[PDB]
């Protein structure tokens, strides 16, 4: 092997495969909003998320199949991904509490919501960026449901975009490390 | 609507749906290694990635179908996800150059690799965390291929784990904002 490879031959440790998600971090933490058939708003944070296709715009996120978010999407086929700025990190955290079905956790979080342009579920006012999505497919994978969706509409808060990109320095997106540990992503470093 | 919703009724702007991935940021940037049938090592960075299932461990990442990474997985059905620490950000960036097929971009990047425990493709020495994966499914989605994989093995560098989580403070994982802009995720903030 290469000399570098040779001297590190002992620097590695086996790590539990069921803790794999803890190595693939930090991850963007988003609040996903949905509605049930009665129109009740539901909101919850998710950190297993990622874009999939640029054009057509298709995004994805993984949810436990039992979550209100999972079940609402299965029945109303829509959801809005809301970016989480650090200024409301404690509030998004509250939206994770196990609030009764049909109840809007945005209320208990002291967050506000406004209508979306193309879908039923709302956009969170405090969120600087929103991705209005239409269900594509809900593939079941292990203990989660891989949910992909077509982005039919996108909106941003004034000043949240810098040169076409999310103005992280301003927005300071919340990233999940694991448990109650997070990373505020306001550290811009260009490669050039 | 709520008073908060009312005063923000004009604070939002429509945003191109084909720029949706730019709102869902910053994202973990990983170098995925694979091999072709001849055993040639290939390495490339990806920022559309996310865990999917915790147990069984299933991870995912999106790649252009034409990439060497996509084609290698299709033929050898394996790949290793390698976390990118900020100390080699310029080097991982080089692995993105359009190096000829069959050529190992790790070499041109001045990076080293060592054998994996369960799969053919290698683990990058400079990477503090590795996820050895076996292809699960390569669902085509728009202009990308959603690739999921079973994590058959995981390994970390000594000191890269703090209380079961990726020691971001030490590792300083590289997060992609878009283009050549990144975020070093070494800003731990607990919610409590
Ligand atoms: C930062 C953070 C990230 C989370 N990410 C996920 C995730 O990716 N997938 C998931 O299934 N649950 C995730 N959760 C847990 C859910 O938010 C939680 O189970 C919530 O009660 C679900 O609400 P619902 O039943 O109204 O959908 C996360 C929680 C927090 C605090
Ligand atoms: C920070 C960063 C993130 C990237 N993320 C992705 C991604 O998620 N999906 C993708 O298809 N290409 C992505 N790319 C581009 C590929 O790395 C690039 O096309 C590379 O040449 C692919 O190599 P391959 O053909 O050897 O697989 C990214 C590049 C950089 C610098
Ligand atoms: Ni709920
Ligand atoms: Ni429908
Ligand atoms: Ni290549
Ligand atoms: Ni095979």
């Amino acid at each position: 092997g290469s000399q570098a490879a040779h001297m590190m031959s002992m620097d590695f440790e086996d790590f539990p495969v069921e803790s794999a998600h803890r190595i693939l971090t930090p991850r963007p933490t988003v609040m996903v909003t949905t509605v049930d058939e009665e129109g009740n708003i539901n909101a919850a944070p998710f950190s297993f998320t990622m874009p999939v296709s640029i054009d057509p715009p298709v995004v994805a996120f993984a949810s436990a199949p039992d979550h209100h978010t999972a079940r609402n999407i299965e029945s109303t086929h829509e959801f809005v991904i809301n970016i989480t700025p650090a200024d409301i990190i404690e509030r998004m955290w509250v939206t994770a509490r196990d609030i009764p079905a049909g109840e809007n956790e945005l209320e208990a979080a002291g967050l506000a919501w406004t209508s979306s342009r193309r879908v039923k579920p709302p956009r969170i006012v405090e969120a600087p960026g929103h991705l209005e999505c239409e269900l594509l497919r809900m593939f079941e994978v292990g203990d989660h449901n891989l949910i992909t969706g077509s982005v039919v509409s996108a909106s941003v808060r004034s000043g949240a975009v810098k040169e076409g990109l999310l103005d992280v320095e301003s927005v300071k997106p919340v990233l999940h490390v694991g448990g109650n540990k997070f990373v505020v992503g306001d550290h811009v470093r260009h490669v050039e």
